[PDB]
């Protein structure tokens, strides 16, 4: 009976911190429940557990059989191997396992993601490594045609771009997340067909305002990519909030408050308030479209 006002296209809720565990030491309970709770109270009403790995897909599945019978926001996940990552697919059964899981799990996948290429991170995978997974990831696409895509790209969008084509995803549905490119790559990735998701991270800089006002309404995502990429009190996108709670110490956990430097799904409520102000909509009026956005995109009818 909540309102049905947010979909987070990016939740990392597979994340140590969500069971309390910071930097390998545990704090606090599993809190999952308050987190939802909380995401519930700002009306969250679906929220897509990103999985970059198998690893991240069981614990996205356990979280899932775990918590919806205790939420009336629904939990679903993506199935893919994040670029730094795909050192993991050298394992023999690997790419099986992850498979298998997949199909048993069918219902509870709304995208093929998180993938792409991020070439900051080349240290596990290299550039090699991801482009060979990010071919070998498309049996994916070739399983399941109707999947929409959930892509991460980092100083990566032209052979990104190119590699897309090569496997034959142009003409298909998805969304370039957590983007924090320039106004040409912006451009570009608009141009190819595919949309545009927006992070803490996409509000930093006063160039990345800048970038982000253009983004057209139709074409835009919102997302938390939580517990990393809350709006910081230096970051370009807080002047235009108003009173943000930051939370407290996680050695003073308490239930019912935000924990400090855990960014939260109901913490979506931040990007939503920074892009109708710098794109000068009126905040319902942008809620709702970008609302419709997601939904159309993720959870079609």
């Amino acid at each position: 009976s909540m309102a049905q006002q947010f979909i987070d296209i990016g939740a990392n809720l597979t994340d140590d911190n969500y069971f309390g565990n910071y930097h390998g030491k545990h704090y606090h309970e599993e809190d999952i429940d308050v987190v939802l709770q909380r995401a519930e109270r700002n009306g969250l009403s679906h929220i897509i557990i990103t999985s970059g790995c198998l690893n991240d897909f069981k614990k996205a599945i356990e979280i899932i059989n775990k918590y919806q019978n205790l939420t009336n926001i629904k939990l679903v996940t993506t199935i893919g191997v994040h670029p730094t990552r795909t050192n993991e697919l050298k394992q023999e059964g690997y790419l099986d396992e992850l498979l298998l899981l997949c199909e048993k799990n069918i219902d509870k996948v709304v995208a093929i993601g998180e993938i792409g290429l991020d070439y900051e991170r080349l240290q596990f995978s290299d550039k090699e490594t991801q482009l060979s997974g990010y071919r070998t990831l498309s049996i994916l696409h070739q399983k399941y045609p109707y999947l929409p895509f959930f892509f991460h790209c980092r100083k990566s969008w032209s052979d990104l771009c190119q590699l897309n084509k090569e496997l034959g995803y142009n003409g298909c549905k998805g969304v370039v997340h957590c983007f924090d490119g320039t106004e040409e790559e912006m451009n570009q990735i608009l141009n190819e067909g595919w949309d545009i998701g927006v992070t803490g991270n996409s509000l930093q800089s006063i160039e990345l305002l800048n970038v982000m006002k253009q983004i057209p309404i139709e074409r835009l995502h919102i997302e938390t990519d939580c517990p990393y990429c809350g709006i910081k009190k230096t970051s370009a996108g807080f002047k235009y909030l108003k009173e943000k709670d930051f939370g407290v110490k996680v050695e003073k956990y308490q239930r019912n408050k935000y924990v400090q430097r855990r960014n939260e799904p109901s913490n979506i409520i931040d990007i939503a308030i920074i892009m109708s102000s710098i794109k000068h909509i009126s905040l319902f009026e942008f809620v709702n479209k970008v609302y419709s956005n997601s939904m159309n995109m993720y959870f079609p009818t």
